[PDB]
């Protein structure tokens, strides 16, 4: 395995998007992962629709909150996801128009990993790095400090147990700086936020659940080449 890896430099990651005043991080983390997995498997990178997920994933709650795995499940069940162009983002709840969509990007399946008190940090870090090398993954996280972030490696700051799940980000890679390891995470708050729209999250901090609970629930779309 590489000492560092960044899918955002491999031509499989779309530009950083802006979710606005809508708690749809779950949807952006999901489209971001599908966009990457699709590009990695087919060689074609195309921006996908967060709005379709917001309006159609009945198990989630649109702009209030939702889930990455429920989005992937919905995509498998409905033959694919619409493009950003064909199903524009409205930043608010809307009527599901999936039946009116012609072109769709499909996924073969999806994976999920929910940590239990039986796992160790080493195993958590190992499995996650393993998934990331195959394709970007979505993770739930407590983004309480995100509006304070401007750059550098975020170490968890004000996060503490219990970690709330109020946001999702896309882990596209990892690296290390001066002996400090970190994940490269794509956010959906515009390119002006953080490091060109991304945030470096410290890893191997010692807590099984990771920084702000990011190790807790990973989920990703699966697509064969
Ligand atoms: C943890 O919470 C602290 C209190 O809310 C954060 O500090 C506050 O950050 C604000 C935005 O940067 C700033 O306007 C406040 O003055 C400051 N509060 C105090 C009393 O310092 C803290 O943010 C980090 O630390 C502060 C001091 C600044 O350097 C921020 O830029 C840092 O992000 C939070 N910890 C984090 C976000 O890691």
């Amino acid at each position: 395995a590489p000492e560092s890896w960044d899918w955002s430099k491999k031509g499989v990651i779309t530009k950083v998007k802006f979710q606005g005043q809508c708690g749809s991080g779950w949807a952006f983390s999901a489209t971001g992962a599908i966009e990457a997995a699709h590009a990695i498997a087919t060689g074609n990178l195309v921006s996908l629709s967060e709005q379709e997920l917001i309006d159609c994933v009945d198990e989630s709650e649109g702009c209030y909150n939702g889930w990455h795995y429920q989005s992937f499940e919905w995509v498998v069940k409905h033959g694919g996801i619409a493009s950003e162009a064909d199903y524009p983002y409205k930043a608010r709840d809307g009527k599901c128009k999936a039946n009116e969509i012609q072109d769709k990007v499909t996924i073969d399946n999806y994976g999920v990993q929910i940590l239990s008190n039986e796992s160790t940090e080493s195993e958590a870090e190992s499995s996650l790095q393993s998934f990331v090398l195959e394709q970007p993954i979505s993770v739930s996280i407590d983004a309480k400090d995100f509006h304070f972030y401007s750059g550098g490696i975020y170490d968890g700051g004000n996060c503490s147990s219990p970690y709330g799940i109020n946001h999702f980000v896309l882990i596209v890679g990892y690296g290390s700086e001066d002996g400090v390891d970190y994940w490269i995470a794509k956010n959906s708050w515009g390119e002006d936020w953080g490091i060109d729209g991304y945030i470096r999250i410290q890893r191997n901090t010692g807590n099984l659940l990771g920084v702000c609970g990011m190790n807790y629930f990973a989920s990703y779309p699966i697509i064969e080449k």
